[PDB]
């Protein structure tokens, strides 16, 4: 197992200037050839001309019109060529080869692959090998002249990188397109579409050139009417790099092209976007509330990539976080502008505080900038994408919105067009930093331990106030569990977002203060502070560390209910859960230890209850803000807080802290689920796709959050309402109602009613087998085992197997069964996926993640399951890799 090394980047002894492709796709077989307009570099030492070339099937390969042998010549190991020095021309040359391909059985949907009745490729970050030969690295820029042909009734349509420059007729019923591309580019950013693809089009014209720009949005004939949505996100993002960052598109036209078989979101393709179905496709009446958030946020990504992984690209794989998180910065910021609610940056913390903070702390921990790797195919993770999105994020943070506007220009202006490294881009930050404190001297040398430095850093306070003197400090911590990346961990920037709220009044006591820590501690003092204040920390989660604010419940509830940050009042919430979890838990903890007959557990704050109460009861208030305090923290969350994790007392615990809230706030809870009706559920604009609600969908969200909480609370005569909520137009809601009735004696009923619903639209039935796959049922493995016979069968689309097996490894009660037979039967669907797909497999491999965070006896029943999976002889580079990283071999 080849280890690559970030130290050992040197560029290639060889150049490739232009490409020229001719793509033959017949039924049996795709014939590829390929010419390379080559030449020598100054880093050439007479090396052998190695290229990358996985799986192909060699016809013909020649130099400069001459037919190679194969022996003395050339050797080929189905992974490498090799041309021996000897053969290879001193100065500018042509490498040609024809290869035959199989996109039909290319199940792992890497390289070109057939989707159903769509080929399709995906090259990042190591497909274009699968296609072709060729050095497949993202610092080897090409010109690309590609032609497609094909079958025409089949694939009518035909699409690749650049300006389509000829169509053509063929003998035999098919036809032929010629698309040039002249910018260079790097390999991965390749991309070829052809199938008999319907589409909604329209035309942007940019804000400062004027340029005409076409936009597509394809999908397959069935789907076209799930196409509008999609097409709107596209405006929208298009506007928003022009509005907030001053950038517009820069070709004449730009295509998204969802299908059905994907192994992630998408592919940001040079004016070719490549979806998963499930990321494009909606309509109101077949798709969930959330699908509209995530298609507004996958479009957006794949379009801000245009600049910041496109223009500026990559110099090598290591700067992955470069154009990913930044990217991803980007498409926050969008986001948070497009639906103008809190929750959007609320649940993007909440899935970084339970994800990424849970694989920062596990054996598979790196940094976002990784020191090596083996598999390019387990690089792409929440850390790279989600932390680097932070680190991205505390630059603006840090330099507020003008200077970071300056910054990031600074770095497009420098950099367009070429290569980039993290570093060039804390450069150009350094610039505006520079440029804001008002001296030269100032630099952000520290601030790269962000990208170099792996594992959570631990902030805590303490506090003092002297009364006479007005005289305020917080004195602050910083630390870093050192890890196998670091044995000493150094202390980072970490930019603190704070307000001093008074506690009489809920007023701000200074104007908006930004904290630069910089050292392992330091203490800041403000001065004419009137009262005793309470501090409100990390307003907006300014950095992404462990928050131990040392306050009390009261000063949290005081903040929870009175501060103006809505991160730090859904924090205070959280903390106060938390600390009420933790004590529950090893009550419950000693009297299964002890055996004890009876005993005492603490009660929830009866003024935390109060204070929930007065905020649902608050008509102003934001229902989004709502359902998450009504919400106990997530089990992803709540396990980097315990060591050896019963998972059964765990569940005991949220049992009770549901139950202790429930019997005090149920009436509430009822009232408002009514009351909430009208607006929530509202179809004024449910026939028009391009009228988007996040306030309303976050209103259904809210009272699906209440249904659930009254229907496991046995509320009186609350099955009527899930049956009249399983009348509901609204997929959230009636698909809401299976999993609710989960608690009832009618759960079939409406398994078979939804099901019925959602059978006839491929995106729907995924989510119907989500909701299946998640129901809190006791006999959940049985349903499992129907879904199987009866629905999933022998699918190989990522999206069925993810559906039917992901959300249940969340039941905690019965995917952690002592038994270990829920450790078992994910496993095997790991071993079996691994066979025709390595990626999804590792995607499967998740719950394992945190497997030395729980008891000693489901250690190594997941141990166990993880070393029978390690030793399977078919198992594949991906997973193996993967696992023994997991496991610490
Ligand atoms: C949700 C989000 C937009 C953040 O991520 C994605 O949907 N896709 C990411 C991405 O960065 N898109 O711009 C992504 C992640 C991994 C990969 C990837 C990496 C390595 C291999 C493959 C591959 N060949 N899959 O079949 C795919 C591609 C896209
Ligand atoms: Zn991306």
């Amino acid at each position: 197992p080849k280890i690559h090394y970030r130290k050992d980047y040197k560029p290639s002894g060889f150049i490739i200037n232009q490409v020229t492709l001719n793509i033959n796709i017949h039924d049996q077989e795709t014939i590829v050839r390929s010419v390379l307009d080559m030449d020598i570099s100054k880093h050439n030492v007479g090396e052998d001309l190695v290229f990358d070339g996985v799986g192909l099937k060699i016809n013909e390969i020649s130099i400069n019109n001459k037919k190679l042998v194969e022996g003395e010549e050339y050797t080929y190991d189905n992974e490498f060529l090799t041309i021996f020095s000897k053969f290879v021309p001193k100065s500018k040359f042509a490498f040609s080869s024809e290869v035959i391909i199989h996109p039909e059985t290319n199940y792992a949907l890497t390289g070109l692959y057939k989707s159903k009745n769509i080929i399709v490729s995906q090259c990042e970050a190591t497909g274009f090998r699968r296609i072709t030969f060729f050095i497949d690295r993202p610092d080897m820029m090409a010109k690309y002249d590609v032609t497609v042909t094909a079958d025409k009734e089949k694939y009518p349509v035909l699409l690749s990188n650049g300006d389509k420059v000829n169509e053509f007729e063929i003998p035999g019923g098919r036809h032929g397109a010629r698309f040039n591309d002249p910018p260079l580019k790097p390999c991965y950013l390749f991309a070829v579409v052809a199938g008999d693809l319907k589409h909604l089009s329209a035309t942007y014209i940019t804000k400062y050139t004027k340029k005409k720009v076409e936009l597509y949005v394809f999908s397959e004939e069935k789907y076209v009417s799930k196409l509008q949505w999609a097409l709107e996100c596209l405006k929208k993002s298009m506007a928003f790099d022009e509005d907030y960052f001053g950038l517009e598109y820069d070709l004449s036209r730009l295509n998204l092209v969802a299908v059905s078989d994907f192994n992630v979101g998408a592919m940001e393709n040079k004016g070719l976007n490549i979806f998963n179905a499930n990321s494009l496709l909606a309509s109101k009446k077949n798709s969930i509330d959330f699908s509209y958030a995530r298609i507004l946020t996958v479009v957006g990504h794949e379009y801000f990539h245009q600049y910041t992984g496109n223009r500026v690209t990559l110099r090598d794989w290591f700067q992955l976080t470069l154009k990913e998180g930044l990217t991803v910065h980007r498409e926050n910021l969008f986001s948070e502008e497009m639906t103008k609610t809190v929750t959007t940056r609320l649940s993007h913390v909440d899935l970084l505080r339970s994800v990424q903070f849970l694989e920062d702390s596990s054996p598979l921990s790196h940094p976002i900038r990784p020191e090596s790797y083996v598999s390019m195919e387990n690089f792409y993770t929440t850390t790279v994408y989600d932390k680097g999105s932070e680190v991205m994020r505390m630059y603006l943070t840090i330099l507020g919105e003008e200077y970071y506007k300056k910054g990031f220009d600074i770095y497009i202006k420098k950099n367009d067009g070429n290569t980039a490294t993290c570093e060039d881009f804390n450069y150009a930050m350094e610039q505006a930093y520079k440029m804001k404190k008002a001296d030269n001297s100032a630099n952000l040398n520290q601030y790269l331990l962000w990208f170099s430095q792996s594992g959570t850093p631990h902030v805590s306070f303490k506090y003092n106030y002297d009364a006479e003197k007005k005289q305020y400090s917080i004195h602050v911590n910083q630390y870093t569990k050192p890890d196998e990346n670091q044995k000493e961990k150094k202390p980072l920037f970490i930019p603190i977002s704070v307000g001093l709220i008074n506690p009489e009044n809920g007023k701000e006591m200074i104007s908006q203060t930004t904290l630069e820590l910089t050292k392992e501690s330091d203490t800041f003092v403000f001065n004419n502070i009137a009262v005793k204040p309470i501090p409100s920390l990390f307003r907006g989660f300014s950095a992404p560390v462990y928050i131990e604010d040392q306050l009390t419940d009261e000063e949290r509830i005081l903040l929870l209910k009175y501060d103006s940050d809505a991160f730090v009042r859904y924090n205070s919430c959280t903390n106060i859960y938390m600390k009420q979890i933790l004590m529950n838990y090893n009550e419950f903890l000693k009297a299964k230890n002890e055996k004890l007959e009876s005993f005492q557990l603490t009660p929830v704050n009866a003024q935390f209850i109060d204070a929930i109460k007065y905020l649902l009861e608050d008509p102003h208030a934001d229902a989004g803000f709502k359902s998450y305090i009504v919400s106990l923290p997530q089990d992803r969350y709540i396990i980097n807080f315990v060591s050896n994790l019963d998972t059964d007392v765990l569940a005991d615990t949220k049992e009770y802290i549901y139950k202790q809230i429930g019997d005090k706030l149920n009436d509430v809870y009822y009232k408002m689920f009514k009351s909430l009706e009208a607006k929530a559920d509202d179809l004024t604009y449910f026939n028009d796709e391009s009228h988007v609600d996040f306030d309303q969908m976050n209103m259904r969200t809210l009272r699906n959050t209440l249904l659930s909480l009254l229907s496991k609370a046995q509320y009186p005569n609350i099955l009527n309402e899930i049956i009249e909520h399983s009348k509901s137009p609204y997929p959230s809601n009636w698909l809401t109602s299976l999993s609710v009735s989960a608690y009832f004696d009618k759960y079939f009923e409406l398994y078979d009613k939804t099901y019925k619903l959602s059978k006839d639209d491929e995106l729907l039935l995924q989510e119907w087998l989500k909701t299946v796959s998640r129901s809190d049922r006791k006999d959940i493995y049985e349903i499992l085992k129907k879904l199987e016979n009866e629905v999933l069968k022998d699918s190989k689309n990522p999206n069925d197997i993810r559906a039917v097996y992901l959300p249940f490894t969340n039941n905690l009660r019965r995917f952690h069964d002592i038994s270990g037979k829920g450790y078992k039967l994910i496993a095997e669907v790991i071993t079996k996926t691994d066979k025709f797909n390595p990626m999804v497999a590792t995607q499967l491999c998740e719950p394992f993640k945190l497997w030395n965070k729980l008891d000693t006896k489901r250690q190594e029943l997941m141990l166990n399951e993880m070393n029978t999976m390690l030793q399977e002889p078919q198992i594949s580079n991906n997973l193996k890799e993967y696992l023994l990283r997991l496991t610490n071999k």
